[PDB]
C-alpha cells in the first residue's frame, strides 16, 4: 500500500471549486460533500455560482476525485491516487463529444488541512449551437464505465482512457472520448500501477427545495483487475 | 387510516422476496432497505438465501417498487402506483435478453404493516448454456433508463414498457426488452396516468465484508412529462 492511503481510512470532506470557459460562455461551480474510500462511495452537491449553467449538468460530470476508489486490498499496491497525498497531483484531460466539440482541463487534487480539495480550469471549443452541449440536448442522468488506467513511468504517473456514453433526449447516444495523464505534486515515491480499470457508477439527482441551478451528485466505483 | 401517497412523506421500510427458477436452477432472494420517495431514492441489500445465485444479479435488478419514484408537484395526479395503496397492486412482466433467454414474472407490491413489500415469483427459460447470462459474461453494473408508462383502461391500470442496456465484459451491450402491467388489488379510486416516463438511475455495490452471495443497490427515479 501507500502512506498517502491511510489518508482515507474514513469519511473525508471534500471541495471542489471549477471555472469553465465553453464557446466563450464562462460559468463557475462550487462544490462539496464526503467520500468513503473503503466502500467507494461519494456523495457531492455542486451549485452553478454565477447563474444558470450553460451546458449541460452531465458534460461536467467527469470533470468535477478518483482518489476514492475502494482498491480491494489485493489490489491496493496499484492504487497511485492516494500513493500521491496529501501532496496531492495534478489531472488533466482533453474530451472529445462524438460530432462536436472538446473540453480540455487542468486540475489540482490534494489535501488542505482535513479536506480534500479539486480545483480546476475548463476550456471548451469547437462546439455547434444545434449540438446536443450547447443545444442543451443531453438527458439529466448517467450511466456505467469502465476507466482504463496504465502506468506513465517517464512522467512518474499514469495514463488513463475512457469512453462516456451520453443519454440524449431523442434515444440516441453520444460518446465522449476521455484522454487523462495525472502527474504527482510531490516529491515522495508513488505507486505506479499494473493496467487495471476502475469500475464507475453514477446517478444525478436534485434537491427539490433547492433553487439554484445545482446538482446532486452520487457516485459508487470500485478497482478491478483486467 | 393514511392511504395513497400520503404513506410516503417519509422514509419507508421496504422487504423484497423472490422465488426463482430459470433453465430448472431454483433459487431465492430476500431483500431489505428504505425508501424515501420525497427525493426518489432507495437502498436495498439482497442476499440470495439459497445459496449462489445461478444468474447474475444484473438481471434480476429490475424484477427485485416503482412507489418510491419522485412524482414532481405538476405530476401528482398521474402516480398510480402510490395511489393503489396501501392495498398495493400486481406487477406483471415479460423480460427478453436479445439473442438468449426470457423472464416472466407476477409479483404483488402492497403494505404489510408499515413495510412495503414486494413478493415476486419469477420463471425464466430458453437460454443458451454459453450465454451471457448463464456464461456470467454481465458486468457488475447498471446504466440509466427511461420507463414510459401509459393507462390500461380496460384493467383500471398501465401499461408499461422500456429496454434495459446490459454492459457485457467484451465492451458490447446485450438489451433487455421489458413488457410490463400493473393493476389494483383493491377496489378503490386509483389514479390513471397521461402518458410520461420514470427516469431511473442506479449502481451496484458489495459489502467487502459480507460473505454471502450479495448485491447493495441503490436507485434514483423521479417522473417526468412527455
Amino acid at each position: 500500500m501507500s502512506k498517502g492511503a491511510e489518508l482515507f481510512t474514513g469519511i473525508v470532506p471534500i471541495l471542489i471549486e471549477l471555472n469553465g470557459d465553453v464557446n466563450g460562455h464562462k460559468f463557475s461551480v462550487s462544490g462539496e460533500g464526503e467520500g468513503d474510500a473503503t466502500y467507494g462511495k461519494l456523495t457531492l452537491k455542486f451549485i452553478c455560482t454565477t447563474g444558470k449553467l450553460p451546458v449541460p449538468w452531465p458534460t461536467l460530470v467527469t470533470t468535477l476525485v478518483q482518489c476514492f476508489s475502494r482498491y480491494p486490498d489485493h489490489m491496493k499496491q496499484h492504487d497511485f491516487f492516494k500513493s500521491a497525498m496529501p501532496e496531492g497531483y495534478i489531472q488533466e484531460r482533453t474530451i472529445f463529444f462524438e460530432d462536436d466539440g472538446n473540453y480540455k482541463s487542468r486540475a489540482e487534487v490534494k489535501f488542505e488541512g482535513d479536506t480534500l480539495v479539486n480545483r480546476i480550469e475548463l476550456t471548451g471549443t469547437d462546439f455547434k449551437e444545434d449540438g446536443n452541449i450547447l443545444g442543451n440536448k443531453m438527458e439529466y442522468n448517467y450511466n456505467a464505465h469502465n476507466v482504463y488506467i496504465m502506468t506513465d513511468k517517464a512522467k512518474n504517473g499514469i495514463k488513463v482512457n475512457f469512453k462516456i456514453r451520453h443519454n440524449i433526449e431523442d434515444g440516441s447516444v453520444q460518446l465522449a472520448d476521455h484522454y487523462q495523464q495525472n502527474t504527482p505534486i510531490g516529491d515522495g515515491p508513488v505507486l505506479l500501477p499494473d493496467n487495471h480499470y476502475l469500475s464507475t457508477q453514477s446517478a444525478l439527482s436534485k434537491d427539490p427545495n433547492e433553487k439554484r441551478d445545482h446538482m446532486i451528485y452520487f457516485e459508487f466505483v470500485t478497482a478491478a483487475a483486467i
